[PDB]
């Protein structure tokens, strides 16, 4: 029924008002009609009723319902990108004098505003290894606020053992905000709120929009942690624009049929590459042998498109441009989950940097590719030609 | 030249295209063509090259180019709205221990995110009354960071003389970071950078998109800021959609002829309502007798169309419930610079809350007015009427 | 109450806004019925403004023909794609083959063309007569006209039409006929066509009513009359503009009041500059003494727009013409206008006796056609200024 | 190479995109001109690709056209503002006073209207034929035969012309016939018309190119022969459509491949399992063997979309089609089709006899047009299931 739900997802009539899809309600001024209507407005200005732009308008409104109803949530916040609800939702949760428990798999930029921005803050903030599990609670302290996690973790795809990660942060410090960048998952094929995880953080960027042509971050939360977010994102004046919350609720409809593609296609290649005389390992969590796989098979209910694998040499430069600068039909550029293949290159040293308290275990340079709607067939020529460049 | 400034501003082929406006690139993914073109992308990501969503596609460009020719600026940042253009600045320059100094005026959502957010991470937040000058010395701190001014005042609409405040200021603190909410003046009826202010702060959901639907915050900032607000605001996952970037823009080429008319309208309106006898006061800066006038003829080139009027006696709720929903062309609503008239009330004890170590200097009801596009004389008529109902 | 009134409210009632200041934007082709019953409700009103079917429209139309038929006092308002299809989809709307086309000389050229090239392979004949023929338009009557095609002030030589003395003339001989007129010009405001006896008026949304030269749209105001006819046939050809194009039409409406003043304001200031220069043989505005049918002008319009031409005492050769328009600083080369933007042509007198069928052009030198944005009048006077300098 | 390679990439060139992933959306009536040398190289190559005025279309407008010559495989692409308009205009500028039209009886009802109320005052007349007349539709021409129009599968009815026998048997006659055919159902891509012969490829785009109804657009694909005629016509008559619309649609085709799949997967397990049930008189899917043509889509095919028919063993009255219609909790009703959610729709026997000119039906129950989305098929099934309840 997930297909149905997509397809049904915030579509009410009092906010399609006939149409199929909601209508775009472009507004920062909400009239109210007498003094009634406004004290009314004014009651219930966090809970859908009109009372001004920054709030939102019925097109906001339309998706933060589906959101819910897709996340399990008991709410759900918007802000203009996903590095906006990063921040924003870490910042809602501290003050001064926390510690703030992040994975060192984590997307760059969220590791980033930790140590530049949190810390003159005094919040102090140290890493851990992705497949630590139980093991987190050597790594815990009496002032730990926040521990956020991210799976797979980004450009190496390390799969976390949530359960047992959550298990031994309730029972040392039951007070903490568990977060989860969720993006990979589309939120959907890891259902974090169903985990006892507390809020469940999105890049609607990738999958959700689809097209590459839209930013936007949402964070769903838990009936406990819902109102503090809520309120302090909003002092924060986080909001994201009426068209863009259109355009990720339209995106919520093929987000099965894409989804579905991507997965068939992504696995074809990589066990493709698992193969290949080239490769030295593939990092995709619906691989057998990947870090975690074991955990992405009982936890997540499916796979998306994005993963990466490690050559057997370290290309220079003339190599690195003779392999990348060649492709026909992979395209390089950041960001990804649109309808288009990807490809982007790291260097070992790269990662290393941005690995806080950790240690790579790789030589060889290391690919990450997104396996977009095109012919699969196409896509591996593509590729296989690429080897033979470097060969 | 102002309005031959206006029309052309950001306009450049680059941008257009052939186009009379910029183009509308949507994107998140920006293509590199070749490893080269990623390198080169990357070393000018904060100087106009395409880079990533997320930094800005050409329609941002074309905006930020327009803002910093039109206040005089190095640089121009983009935010969601007003509201997080106010936090994410103050944000980006404090740390744990400094002070921040606020004028009493400012607008009640800045006051709130000083009193509840800034206060949790360590920076602490006194307020000065906005007739003050050079007397403000007696507030300045050691550790002031930061010195954030508001001219009119948010409500009540008083004029700080900016020129004695910022020689006091630099006299004490000479580091500290001068800032200005400028939305009334729509950035380019003051001046304030010419003035050593240091960021020049607009929400551009008023005056400049002037139609009421759209939201979006501006930071238009001299030499010595503009990279720490830049980078900072950046890693906070501050950006603006494009369509909203576009719309800004076209509002801009219309703010002249706007402006012109607000002017006029609210100013005859004012001077009616000065001679009413159910009036008690009318503060509108361009109106002498009003607090901070003398500031405002010498430092403007010109007025918008909100202020506001006390009347002799409070209102009861009865009374205000008759006056105010039986206007005809006057509508209630929050936000203002749009092409429609709006009104709104406000009750002595309401405005004391929000004037923090300062006191109020009046006893009959507020009304707050934007005065829009709308015939003149059919807006007396309905004001006029507004006063029979309370007589 | 007051124009400026009008224009800030028509069309704003809250069944369209919902609570906001402007209209919803309604994207849609499937409008779903809730019942059977909701279906037959719905089909029965389709064309009343009931949510029906996308080509019919959604909420967003609605809400821009109410604008419309406020604005100009018509019974119904029909929507094109653009001017260009609102004038040809009219005219096809009226006429069967045999019918004989009567429309000034004066006419947008692509009008014309529609009428030479489209028209004459269905049956349909085209004669053609002067701006200010008046109550002599008679003579060019037949027993078998059916439209009468008015457009005042003309395109790109500006003559105003004496539209009393032809319409009583018109009705004395043919009743029945459809007289339309193409009142882009005057916004359909400046200038209240179905006060005077034109069954419909027609504007290229796109110029005045949009005003940042960023959408095209066409509009048809008809009268009481004509409306069901127009608006049928028009459907039949599938004729519809989308939703997005009409909420920013309806966004123009706003500022149409403080914008057009600008623009009158500003061109009379550089007509009147430009009557005094010595490179000047003739200042075609219609605001202007002396000026083909001024006197008309000042007469039945409430006002003027920034659109207006001059013509040089010397006929420029290629080079003089590149020199001229190639070194401008705030005046651009583009077609169309109504944005906020200055704008220049030039037109030598053999192009445009060309275009003017059954007529003789009554100048020699170089014709430039001018749009005063709303940049600094006096800005604009030095950039022109500077181009007779080009020529001396 | 492949579908689902194209479908990814088509129009996608730097020219468009400016190193974006999709095309840039570039809003404009007006387009600048830099010199006189510009306007020169401009308006020759206005019809080109070369940036001249709005009403010709602009950067995004130019991407989609190349996109959808690539799709096709035309030697151009006119744009329209919706599917109806596509085909009226289409016909308009082939036809002459004195022409003759032969349409499929099975034609979408407005473009039937269209011949009969708008062609026939233009001294045009119209004849019809039946879907399955194959090689006899000899016996149909008339030696002013100007266009022969096909729609394959039928509008409602769904049957598939033998389109090989009818343009062969319609060359060896009329050799300079323009044959056009309504290729909504195929979306352009499940039937490559071009291929066959034919002329041009008409497409209410609104349909599975949009794939989310909230945009209305139609386009018309020529081959070299009919391209600058269709081009020029349907420009004198202003037709275009707006940019963002373009843009939209051009968005649309890079999930067509996934979601054509779907829909043709998900409305042939619905279709098999209606054929077995006991009240169901016949299935009307081209997919489905004994369906009428099922052997031509077979053969000439390379898909099926999510739309078909089915007919009840008893004809419905009001009462029982309310309560049918009127408690379903996943199908919608609503006109149009081609989206992501399951649409439903009944039609009388008399309702389609009034529309089968020159033709009579084969059929007595209640028909009931389905549109099935990207739903879940097994929650679909269960839907009409308990709709079969309410009826035994």
């Amino acid at each position: 029924k997930l297909d149905t739900q997509l397809v049904n997802a915030g579509r009410s009539k009092k906010y399609t008002l006939g149409a199929v899809n909601s209508v775009i309600q472009r507004a920062s001024s909400l009239v109210f009609d007498s003094v009634e209507a406004k004290k009314h407005a004014t009651r219930n200005r966090a809970n859908g009723e009109l009372f001004y732009g920054r709030r939102g308008t019925l097109t906001h409104f339309s998706l933060q319902q589906a959101m819910c109803e897709l996340e399990g949530g008991a709410g759900c916040v918007l802000f203009p990108c996903g590095a906006a609800a990063v921040a924003n939702s870490i910042l809602a949760f501290i003050e001064q004098g926390d510690h703030v428990l992040m994975t060192n798999t984590a997307y760059e930029p969220s590791q980033d505003f930790c140590s530049k921005i949190l810390s003159k803050l005094g919040v102090t903030t140290s890493w851990f290894d992705p497949l630590i599990g139980a093991d987190i609670v050597k790594h815990l302290q009496p002032n730990t606020k926040i521990v956020f996690l991210e799976s797979p973790g980004s450009i190496t795809m390390e799969v976390h053992d949530v359960p047992a990660i959550v298990a031994a942060v309730r029972s040392v410090v039951p007070d903490a905000i568990i977060m989860i960048d969720n993006t990979w998952a589309a939120g959907v094929l890891f259902k974090a709120l169903d985990f006892g995880i507390d809020v469940s953080i999105q890049a609607a960027t990738k999958y959700l929009v689809g097209h590459s042509d839209a930013m936007i971050g949402t964070a769903v939360c838990n009936a406990r942690c819902w109102e503090q977010l809520r309120e302090n994102a909003y002092l924060m004046g986080q909001m994201v624009d009426a068209d863009t919350a259109y355009i990720t609720s339209r995106g919520l409809r093929t987000l099965g049929v894409r989804l579905r593609q991507h997965h068939e296609s992504s696995l074809k290649v990589a066990e493709w590459l698992a193969e290949h005389p080239q490769v030295a390992r593939v990092n995709h969590p619906a691989l057998p042998g990947s870090k975690g796989h074991e955990f992405w098979k009982r936890d997540f209910t499916g796979s998306s498109g994005l993963f990466s694998f490690v050559l057997k040499k370290k290309l220079n430069n003339e190599e690195l441009a003779n392999y990348l600068d060649n492709f026909s039909l992979f395209s390089m550029a950041y960001s990804w989950g649109g309808y288009e293949s990807l490809i982007l290159a790291n260097q070992p040293e790269h990662i290393a940097a941005i690995r806080p308290q950790g240690e790579i275990d790789f030589s060889g340079t290391l690919i990450r590719l997104h396996i977009g709607l095109e012919d699969v067939d196409d896509l591996i020529a593509d590729l296989d030609a690429g080897f033979a460049r470097i060969v």
